[PDB]
């Protein structure tokens, strides 16, 4: 199999190119073998609404069965519903067949084995099992499990909306359409659906709420319908995007401020995790409410591992993966997070625009991406970590280099999903924003004067 599909957080490829039915089978065999090695014969399997789902999921299941595993086939569900299954069924292992927010032809595997979400060397270990034929053999079984109603009920029973809300819900023709509009209605909302038909061709916009262009239709509908809030889900439902009644995009780091206040209010001293892409304003906010802010690496699998390490009750990423442990299970879930948000907003007499505008804000850049090579991106970062000079500030090298100054911050890191360098800048004035950008531009140039600096 191609090595390129085995990434830091999960397995991801293009069907008909780097991913085939045969690939899914052997990946199934590798996951089954690892699960068995960890004492777990029971594995849940889910798939999103992609065109290739039916073909690949059958092979993934057969690979697991051929290890001797007992598979629980939960059918077509959002990613968090698969994670849910791997928390409430007999087994603590689960595999989700998903291409996340990517174009129609993409697919992949998100993997939990004996409670732990695999990343880094563990994903490489799967690749290595297949190369070595270090694989279990046995006569397993498959049982169909209808888990969506249990998930639905578990959320509905945990949430208490104080007053009715009107909410536009954009599923991007992804799999969140199987539950999100129905569940949000059941919580006590009027729901205006947008692109909620599950359609793996994604004929409307990419199901990627992290890009403002993909929220354009949502913003317009919120305004046209006088809605209280707009919500968007990514293709597999583990990311959420948020729009106020006035059409303001609420980025996930600011969403996390509202959630952090909520969680810490009931859990003094709770650890709250956020990734290196999130606003410095989060650090002060969590600390002020008596929480312990923990900055960590970008990447859903890595955040999940850190949750376990720290006992954190809540985590969030700038990309919109939000992880509730309090009242929940600790995995990322856009649908649950949407429910938690609606609960909080419903208990405030103010509109969603004013609830969010109350929090301090910096001036933030849109994300900067610089295309480099897959085989040079980590070396550029290593070079910066070795050689760079940042002036006076708090320097963090846990993921790339982030520097926090008195009045702003900057970040450069390697993407683990694309051959690019990712940069973020934010400051409380335009002047400071430019000063920080200049520092970073000069440090990049000092490593390699030929690097593009599109900022
Ligand atoms: O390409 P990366 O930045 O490495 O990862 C992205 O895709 C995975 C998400 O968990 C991250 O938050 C998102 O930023
Ligand atoms: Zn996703």
């Amino acid at each position: 199999l191609p090595a390129s599909i085995f990434r830091a957080y999960d397995i991801r490829g293009v069907v008909g190119d780097t991913l085939t039915a045969e690939t899914a089978y052997w990946i199934g065999r590798a996951i089954g073998s690892e699960s068995l090695a960890r004492g777990e014969p029971c594995v849940a399997v889910g798939r999103d609404g992609r065109l290739s789902g039916p073909e690949l999921v059958k092979q993934l299941i057969q690979g697991l069965v051929d290890c001797g595993c007992q598979v629980s086939d939960v059918g077509m569900v959002p990613t968090p519903v698969l994670y849910y299954a791997a928390n409430v069924l007999e087994g603590k292992s689960g595999v989700m067949l998903t291409g996340s927010h990517n174009p129609p032809d993409y697919n992949g595997f998100k993997i939990v084995v004996a409670g732990e979400t695999l990343a880094n060397e563990q994903i490489q270990a799967l690749r290595e099992r297949i190369e070595k034929n270090d694989l279990a053999s046995g006569v397993g079984s498959v049982e169909q499990v209808d888990i969506l109603p249990r998930y639905f009920k578990q959320i509905r029973d945990d949430i208490a909306m104080a007053k009715p809300m009107k909410v536009v819900v954009d599923c991007g023709n992804g799999v969140a359409g199987v539950i999100a509009p129905q569940l949000i209605e059941a919580l006590g909302c009027s729901v205006i659906p947008l692109y909620c038909e599950v359609d793996g061709n994604f004929p409307n916009h990419h199901p990627d709420p992290g890009k403002p262009e993909n929220l354009k239709d949502l913003i317009a509908k919120v305004k046209a319908e006088n809605a209280d809030l707009g919500l968007a889900f990514d293709g597999d439902g583990d990311r959420v995007g948020v729009v106020t009644n006035t059409g303001t995009i609420i980025y996930p780091d600011r969403l996390l401020m509202l959630f952090a206040k909520d969680v810490v209010s009931r859990n003094p001293g709770a650890d709250i995790i956020f990734d290196v892409k999130c606003t410095r304003r989060l650090i002060a906010l969590i600390s002020g409410y008596g929480g312990r802010p923990v900055m960590w690496k970008t990447g859903h699998s890595l955040i999940k591992k850190k949750m376990k390490e720290t006992g954190a009750l809540l985590a969030g990423e700038m990309s919109g993966h939000v992880f509730f442990k309090e009242r929940w299970f600790g995995f990322d879930d856009g649908i649950y997070s949407a429910a938690r948000l609606l609960e909080i907003l419903s208990q405030d007499q103010r509109d969603s625009e004013h609830v969010f505008s109350a929090f301090p804000s910096d001036i933030s850049t849109p994300e900067i991406n610089i295309t480099v090579t897959e085989d040079s991106k980590f070396a550029i970062i290593e070079a910066l970590q070795r050689d760079a000079q940042w002036g006076e500030g708090n320097i963090t090298t846990l993921d790339g280099v982030r520097v926090d100054y008195p009045k702003g911050w900057g970040l450069v890191r390697a993407s683990n999903t694309t051959p690019v360098l990712v940069l973020r800048f934010e400051a409380d004035t335009e002047e400071e924003l430019e000063r920080i950008k200049t520092v970073f531009r000069n440090q990049l140039k000092a490593v390699d004067s030929s690097l593009p600096v599109p900022f």
